[PDB]
């Protein structure tokens, strides 16, 4: 989930950060970075 240390500043995977462990929206909105394409992809993700 993002908790700052030496994960960010690797590659852009959705998975190893926002499926497997947790995530914020944000969190997409940085590798994947296409917010409207990140919002869709929120919308079966949240809850």
């Amino acid at each position: 989930y993002n908790s700052g240390k030496l994960e960010e500043f690797v590659q852009g995977n959705l998975e190893r950060e926002c499926m497997e462990e947790k995530c914020s929206f944000e969190e997409a909105r940085e590798v994947f970075e296409n917010t409207e394409r990140t919002t869709e992809f929120w919308k079966q993700y949240v809850d």
